[PDB]
């Protein structure tokens, strides 16, 4: 996690955190309202199944520096959202959990 | 395959459907346009931006180059252009992505 760039986040993001494994552990209503799911058929499920990436992408390759991802979250619904992830990192540089950022394309600015 | 995809909070973006039509555009994108909302929606994202001739759809999965195009007339705007596809699970396409990039952009 060298650049802030992939953390860059604005209050109508989803978010999403997970432990050591990748299993949410902390999900925003945002996020919930974006994915049309609820708070309990997401915790403790991995993030990467939730996020219908779990055949294209591993968790191995969440790099220290990530770009975004357009992700079509719910057809049924028409959002897009440019998906940032990164890894959560303590003092000495080890992978304790992963983030999840979910930018709406149409989200506002100042 | 997931493209990665660089992006900017300022940059513009635009999102189509499987024939190229826009469904979605961010204000950003209209702003470095110069276009309105009713006249971008539902029409080519090739034709709004000019490329008719010297790109296709068909380029876009394989392609890799980000192109510079003039966008905004008496206001002259340049923008880098990245085309990407929308994929979900299945691994079919349901559209394709236009990010703006201003050139002057930080
Ligand atoms: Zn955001
Ligand atoms: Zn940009």
């Amino acid at each position: 996690k060298r650049r802030l760039d992939s953390v860059i986040t604005h209050m109508s993001d989803g978010i999403i955190a997970t432990d050591r494994r990748g299993r949410i552990r902390i999900v925003n209503d945002m996020a919930l309202k974006m994915l049309g799911m609820a708070k309990e058929d997401i915790i403790g499920y991995y993030m990467l199944s939730v996020l219908s990436l779990e055949d294209e992408f591993k968790l191995e390759e969440i790099q220290e520096n990530n770009d975004s991802f357009l992700l079509d979250l719910n057809e049924e619904e028409g959002l897009i959202a440019r998906v940032n992830f990164s890894t959560i990192v303590q003092e000495t540089g080890f992978v304790t959990g992963y983030i999840a950022v979910l930018h709406d394309v149409t989200e506002q600015q100042v």
